[PDB]
């Protein structure tokens, strides 16, 4: 249950607008379009509070909508503060797609999380010119997503393509050789 | 349920196995599987007792299985017999298919019978390499059996391709226009 | 249901294949291609028996498929022997189309059967496109029924469409006045 | 379930369920509620025992809660047309369409067993729709009930307007109430 | 759960949910499917930008797959009927209802995000019942699409036919296709990240 | 869902409640009986509040209960205010009902809203008179409200009756033309 | 329905019954064991009437049980007659590797016919031992069906595993190619 | 329902958010990626609150997700504050992971407490190589958790692997003598 | 359920938020693990209120989760404060557990209630040695009760046994008897 947080009682609020207040945003579950909708807005009331300042980027999602995660890539890429990324916990799907495209040498993973890569998934049932409507997206769909992959982390598009044919899990060590994140966070002091 | 026939001699079948007596064969369901491997063996049969009379396949089916019903396809083809055709009531999908598959000069329709063409139907659900592998199957498929409605009709590959983009509906005397059948079966005496 | 068997010689049948033995062809059920394909099946045996002799249909049916019923239709008129038919009990949808079927002459119900007559339902989910092609072949399909409606009664075409318009329940004698019998079958006996 | 009986006869071994042994002796079971397939199943029975033999009497067993009106309608019409008398016995309980045929037997041959039910009531159906649909479904079912309460008038000797009352509500009858009302014409006692 | 936002400014710290605040900026949210509430809130949140000043731009967020085409014209007609222009954006995915009403933005105030995808087909519908009555529906459902169509040929300066034809089935659209078609005026581009 | 709005000179609305504040009331849901209390309810407040401003009736919605569709009616024709009426999206079923009833020369609808008429619906169980009984009040139901609606567009009695036995749709010019509305709104500028 | 056969009635059997008669076993449904106890059932007979004939084995079949399917082939190889396969209409999975285990230069396809080949499906739930229990089972069970699918097309292992890593789908003339089939059955005279 | 609490001054508040003033963190159900989420925001709040005082974690778990419990993990392992662990009730997957977690020294359990260990759970269906993909991940899982659990613990490697290829239940005492806490926490005054 | 509003200064609380302000818990539900977390975190809330002053426990529970109930349990005997018991209703299960927990001389029960003490209840589903693993801890676990129960009543461990094997029904009066509760808490007035 989403406690409320007291600071100094004297002002409290819900854990999740505490962290917004530092400029944090949760991207903590799957990702559908309201999901999107709402990190979207976050955005860019934070970017109206401050166009300059750095912005940081919680993920720990499984992914989902192709779609919902350009909605926050795109606003990512338009807005003008930095946009940090960590992966706590896991990243897969739009998750890990997203946590590549934080501002470049602001991308982190916790030491012990996970990122996966994959292809895209759909769906299609009717007449063979609709099978063939489907196919034809999505495989266009996963040539603007490896393209862009290619362009976050310097690897091929041929090599981003062999790697994610089938599921392919990363340490996060793994994940900064592969150049999808920048920085393995250690821990401060203790 | 399946009446019992008495009857030459008193001999007692159920109505089908006498329809199969006179070298009928019934393709009165679905198509699937068991209703293919069945009328694929009846013809064989049919063929083993006497291979120079005509066989006479009956039509009233929506159709279902392409490959079961190209297993029936090929089966007609193969056989040395002529295969008569026709539908009674309606003939969609392979039904369709089988029904403009009969020997020429013997593809028949009843006055009020209804003959559908159209593309197959499938599905496909997975990463996009496996909608891609799907996409391309029922792709071949449905130039595959366009190519064989073009010879079998008449019409260029254009014209069906066109023609089953959408389901259509024929009338019996549409279809002999079409060259889906030769001739639309009138009532006699 | 439990069909009984009666025994005559040395010959065994149930109730409804001693029937076929008179000619006999019971249409007792919704009308689907099971029920169809059998139907057509008993004429032609029938008239492979003797293709002179009268066969009989008894009628009791709420109808069903348009198609299924139309192989009955077209296989009655194919065939040479007359095709006799008789409501027993109710006759609707394709039932009643089928009674008015038979042999001028020889359609017949008996004093208390009921008759039904009315439009074809059908339906179409999709596309503007897809619903469009599906109306307009249902309307192509009330309006075969119609115009055959129209000559085995003597009504015209627009009667007939007006009156099928919505579920319309007629008597015996409302058949014959209708033209879709040509007698109301009374007791012979008391 | 069905027991099965062998008799041995003139061309040997023969065996019957027990119903289409009843059946030999011009039996007719209406034991179970009335749809299509029941009533026509015993229409073609009836038929087939007029081949057989167009003066002798048939017998027709009732233990059935009805069901279908034009099925019931379907029986009730076969049994006036055909020649030989068919006489009718309550055995358990008759009711709805049920009771209505168990009233259609040849005068004089309609019985009940002494601890038969015969329950009598107005018929039931449903509309739902616009407006119009509502009113020729509730159209046609009335005209089914004045039709109903017609014959029923004319085999009991009562009157339409008390049928109207007794059945506007379920009414049980007891068997001496029954063969009262004129819906049978006696109560089987005990044979010997 | 919708996260609140604290604006602290010279007087201190205030609370509005997330979308509240957009529409203090009037910003309105078109992010789910179109169904009669959603229309009836947008309709609402219009008239009411308007009300508070009758000439400043609102700004008509769209990422939303469609839905209702009636509720879709409840919004449409609203729009054209205020007097501030309404500019539109397409975030993520507009299809259907979605689709046409980023194309009945404000003339020159039509943009998609990059990466944005556009959707276009003919409406759907459904019919059960009599052969009459599956013909009023078809007869519905086809005057229905010729007045989408019409009014999505003013909008983008396509013949009616070729909309007609495009949308047979579904077709996909990138935002530069967009724009080339005339759904949306401008790609707006990232400067610089 | 329900957005909330921030007006200068310190209030927080909901956007409905906003609207009731200028004598707004939106019918934009099926209609029910708690549907049809709450405007009522809102109807005689906006009276009490001011007996002689007009009232606004925003309706988009597919129609529903007769009887609850009346409770508005009657509380529309009872209270001193004009009730003007506006279809924006669909007005179907007792929806358009209500439409038609607002003050005689306010009636709108939007310029692409649609406009459906339709006898009412219902349903029957049970024995021979009950479904006599369900029958007779459906039928009582229309011509209640064919008579109102005669009054209130013009039209005769049996034009209502032959134009709503199917379902009817309209634009909002046909609308006018049927005297459902009377004018429809232009653009503001535009 | 199984229709029954009438030589010359006479006699009179099954379809399939009468099919075993001439040496003839369907294989027209998806293996499971039933199926597959079947066929060994048959296969043993056929060799106990006569263990010189040839054997005619018809395949029409999606495949199934990978264990069921080997106790076939495996009753294949030992018994003496040589079986010839046919595809008809469709073999995949266990079906279209069973076709391949026909009697050498006695493999057919009709025309028309389909062949797919694929690798192994399988599932497993539980604790990791428990999954890697299952995953060696299922690779150990690929590495199986590659290597007899090799030796009875003549490619080789390496090639065998690309090429059923996805959904592979050959025409009749390209199963010849890849050495699943001998022949391609070509219509006798007519 | 979760009660409000008066107090100091006349404060109110819900009983979790008055534990989280004294630095007491709540994880007492099952570990999703929404409950690992809430309590590593709690952890960085509590951090910017004080980045010296102790943090207290109170686990009553059955476990869940293993992804969620390391977004817990590092988060304890990253911020300055000891993180204090106490098994309270039972403790099993992820939730006795995350009790032997806790700071040295620190990591408590109450005298009934339960404790468990085990494998991770998981689950594949698919292509061969899909379930080795599969199998691969869930073994280097279980190889990347019992490498800590022997660090935190001092136990090898090996007594690791053998103690949680089934289900293993610990009294606190003995949770204690397998190094996953440090003191059973007993009745004072 | 409604929970009334109770006001007194200025505070309005919920009926069972007033009853905590009197140092007074209420356990009125299935035991489960939310139930006790709340209950422990009460416990604590109240020490930390003041470290003497007696808490008192409401139970009418019918039990529960055994480990949540000990952790309820195992917090009453660490808190200094004496916690008294008493039961309201029923106590069952994991609740007359509890209320034999409470401060010896200080365990009540209305005359009326009822007590029920048994067996812990579990299951086990799999391998053999996964099933005993399963029949080990629940025998365990029932020592460990039967041990503490043994303790705070007075009864030997093996009476404890015998008594538990089977649901055992206790009046208030009873419950004295056998060392439960200290006292049944009788009216001080009429
Ligand atoms: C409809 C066309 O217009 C689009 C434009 C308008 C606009 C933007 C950004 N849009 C572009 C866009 C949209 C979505 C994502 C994205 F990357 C860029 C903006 O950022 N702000 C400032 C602000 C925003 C949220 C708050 Cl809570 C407070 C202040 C703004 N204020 C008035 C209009 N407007
Ligand atoms: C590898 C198998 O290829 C076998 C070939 C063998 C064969 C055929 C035809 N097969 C080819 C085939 C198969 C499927 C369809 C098709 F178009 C051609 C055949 O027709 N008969 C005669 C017969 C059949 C059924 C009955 Cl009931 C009685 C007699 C026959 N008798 C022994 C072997 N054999
Ligand atoms: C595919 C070509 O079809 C032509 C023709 C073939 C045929 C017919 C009738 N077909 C036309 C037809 C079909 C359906 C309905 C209809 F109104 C007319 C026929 O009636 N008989 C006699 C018979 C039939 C069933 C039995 Cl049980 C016993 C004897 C017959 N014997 C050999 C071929 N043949
Ligand atoms: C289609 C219109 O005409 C039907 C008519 C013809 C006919 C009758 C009586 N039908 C009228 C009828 C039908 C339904 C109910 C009813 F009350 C009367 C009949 O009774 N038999 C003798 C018989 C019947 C069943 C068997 Cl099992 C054995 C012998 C007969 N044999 C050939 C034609 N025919
Ligand atoms: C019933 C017929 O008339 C309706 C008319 C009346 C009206 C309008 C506009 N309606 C037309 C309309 C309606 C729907 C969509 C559309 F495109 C135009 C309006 O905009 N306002 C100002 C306002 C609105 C919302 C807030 Cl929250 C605050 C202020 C207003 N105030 C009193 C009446 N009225
Ligand atoms: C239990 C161990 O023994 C096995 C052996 C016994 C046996 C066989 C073959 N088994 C080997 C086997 C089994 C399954 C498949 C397979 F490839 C080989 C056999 O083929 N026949 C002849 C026969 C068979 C079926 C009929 Cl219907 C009629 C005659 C036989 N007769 C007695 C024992 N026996
Ligand atoms: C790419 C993002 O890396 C961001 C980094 C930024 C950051 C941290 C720690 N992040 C790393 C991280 C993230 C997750 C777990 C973890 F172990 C370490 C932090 O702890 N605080 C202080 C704070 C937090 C919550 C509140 Cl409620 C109030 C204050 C903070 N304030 C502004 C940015 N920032
Ligand atoms: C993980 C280490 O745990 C040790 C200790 C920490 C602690 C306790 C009790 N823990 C032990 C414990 C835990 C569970 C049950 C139990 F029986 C004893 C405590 O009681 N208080 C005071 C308090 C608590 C709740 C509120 Cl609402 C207000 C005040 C406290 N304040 C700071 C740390 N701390």
């Amino acid at each position: 249950l989403i406690p409320t947080v007291i600071e100094t009682g004297e002002r409290a609020y819900d854990i999740y607008s505490r962290l917004l207040k530092d400029r944090i945003i949760m991207l903590g579950s799957q990702i559908d379009d309201n999901v999107a909708n709402s990190i979207v807005s976050q955005l860019l009331f934070l970017q109206a509070q401050d166009s300059e300042k750095d912005i940081y980027l919680y993920i720990n999602s499984p992914g989902g909508s192709v779609t919902a995660g350009f909605a926050i890539y795109d606003t990512i890429q338009h807005i003008k503060p930095d946009v940090q990324t960590i992966c706590i916990g896991m990243a897969a799907s739009m998750g890990s797609f997203l946590l590549a495209a934080g501002a470049k040498g602001k991308r982190f993973a916790l030491p012990n999380a996970e990122v996966m890569i994959h292809q895209p998934l759909g769906g299609a049932q009717g007449q063979a010119t609709e099978i063939e409507i489907a196919a034809n997206h999505i495989l266009k769909t996963r040539e603007k997503l490896n393209r862009i992959l290619s362009e976050r982390t310097g690897q091929s598009i041929e090599k981003i393509q062999k790697d994610t044919d089938r599921d392919n899990f990363l340490t996060a060590e793994e994940a900064k050789e592969y150049g999808l994140i920048d920085e393995v966070m250690v821990p401060e002091t203790k």
